[PDB]
């Protein structure tokens, strides 16, 4: 049914979430490898807080500005992790 | 430098994020609406279950199962 088909677009869109959160991954282990060979810092807040800045300025709905703040902030602390 | 173009596309990889939250964000709203007209729960915690199982089988990398697991329980929670 609706309810059904509608099911079925949230698994397409957590899939390509899946392959876009990879692909972020994969560009800060390549970030994180160059700032270690350069002898720079891997945490940047003054970074993250410019990412936050504009995703919360462009958010389109329907999550409110704080939502996609914190998801971004948990997204960001797995990046770190990683590196 | 290199670290200047290769944060241009995390960028970019942020916005569709964006993009894709939010759509999902709306597909969840109408299926609510759905289950509202049907007298069905909305709050599905074997469906969250479900998606985590296949995010987690399908993990390509890098980052660990755990962690898709642990970003994706957020995206879920901030769905409710
Ligand atoms: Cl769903």
């Amino acid at each position: 049914e609706r309810i059904q088909a509608l099911r079925k677009e949230v698994d397409r869109v957590n899939r390509e979430i899946l392959r876009l959160l990879s692909e972020r991954g994969r560009l800060v282990q390549e970030i994180g490898r160059l700032q270690t060979e350069l002898g720079l810092p891997h945490y940047d807040p003054k970074r993250e807080e410019e990412m936050l800045a504009y995703l919360t300025a462009e958010n389109p709905g329907p999550f409110p500005d704080e939502t996609i703040r914190k998801l971004f902030k948990e997204i960001f602390k797995a990046s770190l992790d990683l590196e």
